[PDB]
């Protein structure tokens, strides 16, 4: 009796949160449509209770982009700067043939597409804004003309240090642009949807409140579904075979989400990181991870030994809750980040630039559920933060900071807790739209 449509941007880390959210909002009776390109789209066959409709690459134009690398993703700007009429078309054929008694409710994007703030507003369509980055990410953003009039405490951003902005911010007119409008347009949107929690990011409400003059509702996705059922590749599940062979809270995890991408000189410097910390390890690697190989061919063999373990792809937030996960090496990309805070697992964390640098810090150094091992890639280093989060009595305060900060995310969907009541005003702002 309430369709909701939902236009993800195509990749991972921005699919599996708002298919997080569309399921929740489902489970709160309203219908769904999802708007996907052809491109990265996930398996629609896993969504039955889904409407998939495929849009703005079927008749190609500009598009013909590659489909692995770091030039895929100018499908977004060139989708934002030459989608509109399209998106307003199928829009359009959507509210045709619904009706008896089905409106359509609201459509939810992704932040970054901007251009749909004014195709909703030509149908008289509310639009409501997914951000999948963290709100102190939106407190840096939304002060990047402080930064830019001016090597340590960065001045008005205690939380950071400069070596973490001017790596945040290090590509500031190839993205300054399209940086700014995703801004624009979500200020003039109806509402934003934010995947953290109240508890987690206390100190950055303030700046949400009044720099977005459209309501906020904070919503840890990740604790009420897994993304699994949006997973672009294959899951590898025989890793949970091993894993009930190991003891608790012995293996790390290391991971370094769905686009990173390192030289040899670096793979080769994780790998014996790895092996020196002398803790067991599940290392996914994805194929294209390295400079070099198509996956993981510059490595020797049995390298890794009796502890180590490496595969392609695996359900992360389900590793991440078996019991033998005691820790999390990761490049710090916001939804492994939150994944890992709602199943209690402390951190070691690297980072490839543009919010991965402030998430470190601020889960690092506010939070304090992890180690920032990023002044580069060295074996000791590496091997000294794997021990001080895993085995350490030094660590016994992060590992302990981890179970709290999980304990917080649960409490927070309880009745009164901020997320419970985030999303009771969610369902309530949409149905009255
Ligand atoms: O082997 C893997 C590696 C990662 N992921 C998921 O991929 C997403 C990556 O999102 P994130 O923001 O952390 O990283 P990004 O790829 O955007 O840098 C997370 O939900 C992970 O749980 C997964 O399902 N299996």
């Amino acid at each position: 009796r309430r369709r909701i449509i939902l236009f993800p941007v195509p990749f991972q880390g921005h699919i599996n949160p708002i298919l997080q959210l569309a399921n929740v909002l489902y489970s709160k009776g309203f219908s769904i449509t999802i708007f996907h390109t052809n491109f990265n789209k996930p398996k629609t066959s896993n969504y039955p209770h889904f409407t998939f409709r495929f849009i703005l690459d079927n008749d190609e134009r500009i598009s013909n982009l590659p489909t692995h690398g770091p030039l895929a993703g100018m499908r977004i700007p060139i989708i934002n700067e030459h989608g509109a009429d399209e998106l307003r078309r199928e829009l359009e054929l959507l509210m045709l043939a619904s009706e008896e008694d089905e409106e359509v409710s609201c459509l939810i994007t992704d932040a970054l597409w901007y251009f749909a703030q004014s195709v909703a507003d030509s149908l008289n369509l509310r639009r409501l804004v997914l951000m999948t980055s963290s709100l102190f990410n939106f407190h840096a953003h939304v002060s990047l003309p402080q930064f830019d009039e001016l090597e340590e405490q960065a001045s008005g951003f205690p939380m950071l240090k400069v070596k973490d902005i001017k790596s945040a911010y290090s590509n500031w007119q190839i993205l300054k642009e399209i940086l700014g409008k995703m801004i624009k347009q979500t200020k003039a949107s109806s509402g934003v949807i934010w995947n953290s929690f109240k508890e987690l990011e206390e100190s950055e409400l303030e700046t949400v409140i009044r720099e977005i003059p459209a309501p906020s509702f904070l919503i840890p996705l990740p604790k009420h579904l897994t993304a699994s059922s949006s997973s672009l590749l294959d899951h590898d599940r025989t890793v949970f075979q091993w894993l009930d062979q190991q003891p608790p809270s012995s293996v790390l995890y290391v991971s370094f989400g769905s686009t990173s991408e390192v030289d040899e000189k670096d793979f080769l410097e994780i790998a014996r990181g790895l092996v020196d910390s002398k803790q067991s390890f599940l290392w996914v690697v994805r194929p294209g991870f390295v400079k070099g190989s198509t996956w993981v061919e510059p490595l020797p063999d049995g390298f890794l030994g009796e502890r180590g373990r490496i595969v392609k792809w695996v359900p992360q937030q389900e590793v991440l809750a078996h019991g033998a996960i005691g820790a999390f090496w990761t490049h710090s990309g916001w939804n492994s980040t939150l994944e890992s805070v709602c199943e209690g697992v402390p951190m070691i964390f690297s980072d490839f630039g543009l919010d991965q640098p402030l998430n470190a810090r601020y889960m690092s150094d506010v939070l304090k559920v992890g180690v920032y091992l990023e002044n580069g890639w060295e074996r000791g280093e590496i091997a000294n933060a794997i021990r001080r989060v895993m085995v350490d009595e030094e660590g016994e305060y992060i590992r302990q900071n981890a179970r709290v900060l999980k304990q917080k995310a649960d409490v927070s969907l309880m009745k009164g807790g901020s997320s419970y009541e985030s999303l009771e005003s969610l369902v309530s702002y949409i149905s009255s739209l």
